[PDB]
């Protein structure tokens, strides 16, 4: 009866070759994993809906399905497309037919009950004859022939694919693209179709197409190999939104949820009287244009479809509105300006027009809303002897304002002379007339013109169109229409006290806040029905295709379900246990993929909770330490792009360039900004790396006290003398539109030489090469100074020198192992590359946009259209592409500022971390800084920060001071500790107890002042 | 535009994590507040609030004060979580000095910690102990004065209030732009659509689309620039946290004017004090 | 920025008064809107760079 | 190109390749080489050679 559809409904949307690209297209496709009807029967079929397009598929072994019928009645009464394959060729006809039996075609061929006539044919096509399977066979099917049948604007598009199969059961799973084959211009309104079966079995599938958006993957050979149905599910929406088939772990915003209306609400005043249009259009006599009439039409039901459909009118031109929308709109008042004019003067009755009537007798506003209605009256107002009862004002000393009625009869003066009702030179009358006779010319015949002026709704409306009202439903999302004002939202009761004259309320945005119900004068608030963005929480597609959906800022009762302050989270199980944050949701909630396995949501942990065993006489002092190496990765530079604004916008087009010149310096200001950026990328690089006045090199003998630097020093065997670690870093980070990339000034080899010099200086001369000359020093002694710099006596290093070197070497090895396996380690630098690449890919894609033009391709506009019309379309494209460049450049300037700040920070670290020793906490890594080593990286720098971290501690009893002979002895830069029986003095950051003597302590004051002073003895050497 | 705004929203949480999430563990003070006479009751959490914030933090929070496609996302770190981080940083500073920043938190008497801070400015530790009671009273009085100042002068937090105002002003302007015609017959799209039909309506709509899109581009650009300013401030705040609270700063006027001893963080709306 | 005032931006003339003194509102308003759009975009660019 | 395909396209929707209408072979279209030209010069206060 039914089966599960699969990845079979994909066809080539057009005939353009694309390869190695993911292309997003919207067309009528079969939704993935939808239900498709299975029609089987062994030992005619029904008439099916076409549903704006039909997916059809069949499995064959003997060519049982041999044709299709498409139409409305499909019975010799309308044109109906008939496609038949009768062992010779495909025959397509749209002829009528008498189906004097349940049509099917029988098997060689010995039966033909499909038809017995051919009458009133308007199209016939026959392909070349072939020969195929006809005799009776039964079993597994051998050939699956899939088809798509769609009707677009009268064109019947047929797509198909034939493929070998070895399968009797349901549809095979597997991607297969459908090529286009036929486009038939027929123009038939198709609502139903039927199939044709061959009787000596039955097997075929019928699906239906829907307006889905698909993301199509074209491989290197231009064959469609996959597709994503966006509205299939949140994961598919995410993949198409990001235009990729792989989604990294995280949360993405892909769409917006909106509760849809369930029913419409149409509300109008309960008026039964009809508007007296007949008394104006069929008036016995029209007024003269010098004295035009204004009839008010109000408190009635108006129907403008009668006037519009009537063919008796010579013109019906609406300004501001248009004639088929007038039925759903209503007005506070409509006024009818009624007068007779000359035919040739109809053009003057319009906004923006001038002339002796437009200026002297009937002026319209240039913002006029309404309709100009006209018809000739040559058989009513014109008379033999002429009709001289219609007067117009020939002369006036001034023009007229809109809707002014100038009834005055003052004597007009051409020049300047007194007139007192006299007809004389420069004493003329403003009143003139025409003598209209049925025999006068076309332009001299009378026309009856009525202009209907509509005053936009503001106040309660009384003259409304023929739309009937409905009942009102509160507290539900509805699509409402109140007196022509439309929108979607939930209508609720309100406490807004509208004044008796007020009809509408407004929000800050001028949107409707509340309405007065036109039937019952109560005030209803309009709150649009709940909506919000929808985010998809997913582990990467390299792990699982299971996702959770977050509906932002909604309640869960308006749609496992977890209510959070971020929204309603669907698909994630709520876990009481806290963990480290993984994929953030918001409001303290994070999600992760963990174990059966599922996506979980939890309140994030801030770290383990602990307490410090504080007391007024207890100090913890470390007895051992660890040397750790951390990696700090900073962007320094970004790719130095340069864009030819002219070639991008106006590629190889003189006409476009000439139009572009009317926009001035916009281009050169973009070239200037990008040049400035490109230059500053090199300034940034020089400031970070060119901090050494000379190029230093290490000695051939690497006698550095056991410290192994072979993985950070250049390896004299590479085409570019980079270290092992640098090679690892470089192995982790991965045009004809006026878009170029400039090379950097400093090549990678030169950067490596600078980092080599900085490293060799640091190793052989410590910090001295930074301040001035490089002064050689044994490395172990350099470390001794670095230890003194953190309050640790140099003797600690020498005594543990071998241990320290091994820890250092091991730490370096661990970095290498980390860098060799974890690609994400350099994400901070990879993102910069991605951001610049994304910016360019977007920019290039903008060239495909129309921006309102007929075509995105400039040459296609130019080769078909000529300048007076072509220039407008080109200006539209220029505006769009120029705005795109302005956006790109602005984003690059902001990003460049971010990079500059990072480069300045990197230079600061280089100066304070590598050339010196930093006293700034966590500036040169967490811990007590010893030394740092630079390594170069693509568009960036990596610092290896060597830090001293206390490793093991004991609880010792302490005291701020010791009493001896009543004098208070305090330690000379150390602390007092007790092992329970004896007091010792020791350095703060490393347990090394010494006997308390007068050379370790100093005396100030006496025992009665110091809080916590203890009794002891002080040894005097 | 959605991408740019998402990037901003994300970086606001990165900024918060970098400023506050500088401690690997959540520390808590002992039940006995024997800190040598130094009174911290106005900066430590008060175990009685719906959100365990200090008195001063409550004062700070009491001073700082949609259907058009405009939404506000919640922060990842709620105010309670921020308070827990500041509590941990404060407890670490008090009970272990700077040791919790470099590595493990090593307990030390507070008076001795101050002795080290005094040595760090070239003042022998004996000065503190001999004047320890005086110093504690001065500290306690100074804290009380802060409370009195914060309790009466609303303008004290103007630097943070302006940020709120700038974002609010930006949105109010943006929403108001929907009322503009931009050359169209009406700013209301539905009123154009219900009276005019496609060959003429599409032009008026394109005019409104152009105007509203330009308005968004302007808003987003201003937000990106403002966000860069905020990021610089957050980086500075993180730097101070690292050098002022976790350590002791030798940088003149970096951690206030005078010779720096110690600093204490307090959370505030969209900021740190 | 000042030089941008000399640009037509598709208008018949960069000088606003020359448009206004020869053309009347139903046609003049379009040319003026073209100049307003261009000059406003120029200011937006200037302010952003500043 | 598949037998029904006549044109190829680039990311920008520009033509990548064409099927020759007289002989059905596929030809790639690569715009002829172009690029910016920069002038390296000492200041005109020294020399006019570039
Ligand atoms: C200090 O810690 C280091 C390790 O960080 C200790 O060295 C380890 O000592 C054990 C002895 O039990 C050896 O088995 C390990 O192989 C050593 N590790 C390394 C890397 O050499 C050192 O002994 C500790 N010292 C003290 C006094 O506790
Ligand atoms: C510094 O460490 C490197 C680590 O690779 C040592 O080089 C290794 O040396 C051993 C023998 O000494 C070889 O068996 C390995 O194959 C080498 N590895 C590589 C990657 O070359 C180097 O010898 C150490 N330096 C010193 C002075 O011992
Ligand atoms: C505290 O340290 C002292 C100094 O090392 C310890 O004293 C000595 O103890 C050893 C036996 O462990 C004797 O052989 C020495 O002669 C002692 N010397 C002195 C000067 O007393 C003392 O035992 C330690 N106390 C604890 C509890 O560990
Ligand atoms: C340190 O030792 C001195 C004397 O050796 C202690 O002072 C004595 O204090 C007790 C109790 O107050 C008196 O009874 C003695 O007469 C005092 N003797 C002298 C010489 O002053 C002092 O109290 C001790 N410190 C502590 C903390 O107990
Ligand atoms: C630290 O200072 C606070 C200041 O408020 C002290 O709490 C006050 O304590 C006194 C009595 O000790 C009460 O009368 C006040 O009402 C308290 N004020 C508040 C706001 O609670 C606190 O006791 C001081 N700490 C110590 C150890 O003395
Ligand atoms: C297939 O159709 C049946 C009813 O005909 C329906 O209950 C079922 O849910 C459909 N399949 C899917 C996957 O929705
Ligand atoms: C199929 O129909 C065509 C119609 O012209 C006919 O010529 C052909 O012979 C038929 N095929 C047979 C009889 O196998
Ligand atoms: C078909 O042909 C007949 C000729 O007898 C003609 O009268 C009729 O109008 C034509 N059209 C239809 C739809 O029957
Ligand atoms: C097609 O025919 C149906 C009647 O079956 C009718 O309702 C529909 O409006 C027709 N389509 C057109 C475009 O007239
Ligand atoms: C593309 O065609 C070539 C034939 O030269 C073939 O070797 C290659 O595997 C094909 N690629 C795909 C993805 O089918
Ligand atoms: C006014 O509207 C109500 C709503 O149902 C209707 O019953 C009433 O008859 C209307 N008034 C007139 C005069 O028709
Ligand atoms: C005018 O009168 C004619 C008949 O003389 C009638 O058919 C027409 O509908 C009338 N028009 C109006 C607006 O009353
Ligand atoms: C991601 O995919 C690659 C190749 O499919 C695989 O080697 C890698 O282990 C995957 N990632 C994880 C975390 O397993
Ligand atoms: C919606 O959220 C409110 C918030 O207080 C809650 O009280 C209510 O029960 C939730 N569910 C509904 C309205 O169905
Ligand atoms: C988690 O805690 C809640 C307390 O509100 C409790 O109702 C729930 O059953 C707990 N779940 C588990 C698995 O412990
Ligand atoms: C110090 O003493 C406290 C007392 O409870 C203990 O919890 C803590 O672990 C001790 N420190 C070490 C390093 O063992
Ligand atoms: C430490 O605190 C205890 C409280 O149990 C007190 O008796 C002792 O005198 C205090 N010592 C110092 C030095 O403050
Ligand atoms: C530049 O020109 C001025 C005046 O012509 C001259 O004095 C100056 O020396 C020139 N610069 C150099 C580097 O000679």
């Amino acid at each position: 009866a039914y089966t599960n559809s699969f990845t079979r409904g994909v066809y080539y949307p057009d005939k353009v070759f694309r390869s190695s690209v993911l292309h997003s297209t919207q067309d009528l496709f079969l939704p993935f994993f939808s239900n498709v009807t299975w029609f089987h029967a062994i030992h005619d079929n029904p008439v099916l809906p076409f549903n704006d397009g039909v997916y059809f598929a069949s499995t064959e072994k003997s060519n049982i399905i041999r044709g299709w019928i498409f139409g409305t009645t499909l019975d010799s009464k309308t044109q109906s497309l008939l496609i038949v394959n009768n062992a010779t060729n495909v025959v397509i006809k749209v002829c009528e037919f008498q189906f004097c039996n349940d049509p099917f075609l029988g098997v060689m061929e010995s039966e033909f009950r499909v038809y017995s006539s051919a009458n009133n044919c308007t199209f016939e096509y026959v392909s070349q004859p072939f020969l195929m399977d006809l005799e009776g066979k039964q079993g597994n099917f051998k050939n699956l022939r899939e088809f798509v049948f769609k009707n677009i604007d009268g064109y019947f598009k047929i797509y198909s694919k034939h493929t070998p199969i070895n399968l009797v059961r349901d549809l095979p799973q597997g991607f297969s693209a459908l090529e286009p084959l036929v486009d038939l211009p027929i123009g038939i309104n198709i609502t139903r179709f039927q199939t044709l079966l061959a009787l000596h079995a039955a097997a075929y599938y019928v699906g239906y197409l829907q307006p889905r958006t698909f993301l199509l993957k074209y491989n290197e050979n231009g064959t469609i190999t996959d597709a994503v149905d966006c509205a299939l599910d949140p994961l598919s929406e995410t993949k198409c939104t990001l235009k990729s088939f792989t989604v990294e772990k995280g949360i993405y915003q892909t769409s917006n949820f909106r509760v849809q209306p369930t029913e419409s609400i149409v509300r109008f005043p309960n008026i039964t009287n009809l508007c007296p249009f007949g008394e104006v259009f069929n008036a016995t006599r029209f007024a003269s244009v010098y004295a035009w009439n204004r009839k008010r039409i109000s408190n009635c039901v108006a129907d403008y479809s009668v006037l519009y459909n009537s063919a008796s009118f010579s013109t019906f031109k609406c300004y501001g509105v248009c004639p088929t929308k007038l039925n759903d709109l209503c007005f506070t008042n409509v006024y009818a300006d009624s007068f007779v004019i000359r035919g040739d003067e109809v053009r003057q009755i319009a906004p923006g027009q001038t002339g002796k009537i437009a200026d002297y007798n009937y002026k319209l506003p240039d913002d006029f809303t309404g309709c100009v209605i006209a018809w000739n009256s040559n058989n009513l107002d014109s008379k033999v002897g002429g009709n001289y009862n219609y007067l117009y004002r020939l002369f006036r000393k001034s023009n007229l304002k809109p809707f002014e009625r100038d009834i005055s009869t003052e004597i007009y003066q051409a020049g300047s002379t007194p007139c007192n009702g006299v007809e004389g030179f420069n004493c003329y009358f403003p009143l003139q007339s025409y003598g209209f006779q049925p025999t006068n010319g076309v332009g001299y015949q009378p026309y009856r013109v009525v202009v209907l002026s509509f005053e936009l709704l503001h106040a309660p409306a009384t003259v409304c169109g023929p739309k009937k009202s409905t009942n009102l439903v509160k507290n539900k999302c509805v699509n409402f229409n109140f007196n022509g004002l439309t929108g979607t939202g939930v209508l609720t009761e309100s406490n807004k006290k509208f004044l008796p004259f007020q009809q509408f309320g407004r929000d800050i945005a001028d949107t409707t806040d509340a309405v007065r119900d036109p039937q019952t004068l109560e005030i209803l608030d309009i709150t649009p029905c709940s909506f919000g963005g929808v985010s998809v929480i997913t582990p990467g597609t390299n792990t699982s295709n299971q996702v959770a959906v977050l509906y932002q800022d909604v309640n869960c009762t308006e749609v496992n379900v977890f209510q959070t302050r971020a929204g309603c989270l669907i698909g994630a199980e709520h876990v009481n246990n806290s963990y480290e944050c993984d994929i953030p949701i918001g409001a303290g909630i994070c999600a992760s993929y963990q174990t059966s396995q599922s996506i979980i949501a939890y309140t994030m942990s801030l770290g383990a909770e602990n307490s410090v065993a504080y007391s007024n006489n207890s100090i913890a002092i470390p007895t051992n330490f660890t040397i750790s190496v951390t990696t700090e990765i900073l962007p320094v530079s970004m790719t130095k792009t340069s864009v030819d604004c002219t070639m991008y916008i106006c590629g190889d087009s003189t006409e476009c360039s000439n139009l572009l010149l009317q926009y001035g310096s916009f281009c050169t200001q973009l070239n200037r900004a990008l040049t400035g950026i490109a230059v500053e990328q090199d300034k940034n690089t020089q400031e970070v790396f060119a901090q050494v006045k000379q190029i230093y090199k290490t000695p051939p003998i690497k006698d550095f006290g056991g410290f192994n630097f072979s993985q950070i020093l250049p390896d004299p065997s590479k085409p570019s003398k980079r270290s092992f670690i640098e090679d690892l870093l470089f192995n982790k980070v991965t045009k004809f539109n006026g878009l170029t990339v400039l090379p950097p000034l400093l090549t990678d080899e030169m950067i490596a030489q600078y980092t080599s010099a900085l490293l060799a200086g640091t190793i052989t001369s410590g910090w001295t090469f930074g301040a001035g000359a490089a002064l050689q020093i044994p490395f172990a002694m350099q470390m001794a100074y670095r230890f003194n710099g953190i309050g640790v006596t140099q003797n600690v290093l020498y005594e543990n020198q071998k241990l320290i070197a091994n820890q250092f070497n091991s730490a370096i090895g661990k970095i290498q192992d980390s860098l060799s396996s974890t690609a994400s380690a350099l994400g901070k630098l990879q993102d910069v590359v991605n951001q610049n690449a994304q910016a360019l890919n977007t920019l290039v894609k903008q060239l495909s946009s129309n921006f309102g033009a007929i075509s995105s391709v400039l040459n296609d506009i130019l080769s078909r259209l000529c300048p007076p019309e072509a220039e407008v379309q080109i200006d539209r494209l220029i505006t769009g592409r120029l705005q795109s460049l302005q956006t790109y450049v602005t984003q690059q300037l902001i990003r460049a500022a971010e990079i500059r700040a990072s480069a300045n920070l990197a230079a600061t670290k280089m100066s304070e971390c590598v050339l010196g020793q930093s006293k700034r906490v966590d500036f040169c890594g967490k811990g007590y800084h010893l030394m740092s080593f630079p390594q170069s990286a693509p568009h960036g720098v990596v610092f290896l920060h060597v830090t001293y971290v206390p490793a093991q501690e004991k609880n010792f009893t302490t005291a701020p001071a010791i009493c001896h002979d009543g004098k208070a002895h305090f330690p000379r830069e150390g602390v007092f500790v007790s092992n329970g029986t004896h007091w010792f003095v020791t350095q703060r950051n490393f347990y090394e107890p010494q006997i308390i003597t007068t050379d370790n302590t100093f005396v100030s004051g006496n025992c009665d002042v110091v809080i916590g002073i203890v009794n002891n003895t002080v040894y005097d050497p």
